[PDB]
């Protein structure tokens, strides 16, 4: 419960996370990674402006890092 030194004071405004669909299955070799399967939607909480990099999302009430190349950005009608 009790905390020491923590906060969210950093550049970048995130009013809401992003939703991505795992294009392929993945198995986090480390405990800090994330475990998902082709189709499982991952809640992107902290990602970068690069597709060739690992992002941080949330799945099945979990959190970990994973390659963005294993997911895709799915959004509704941009014009409609």
């Amino acid at each position: 419960g009790s905390s020491g030194s923590s906060g969210h004071e950093r550049v970048g405004n995130l009013n809401q996370p992003i939703e991505v669909t795992a294009l392929y299955s993945f198995e986090g070799q480390q405990p800090g990674d994330l475990n998902f399967q082709a189709g499982d939607r991952i809640t992107v909480i902290s990602k970068t402006d690069s597709h060739f990099d690992w992002w941080e999302g949330k799945l099945r009430g979990q959190t970990g890092i994973f390659p963005a190349n294993y997911v895709t950005m799915n959004s509704g009608p941009s014009s409609g």
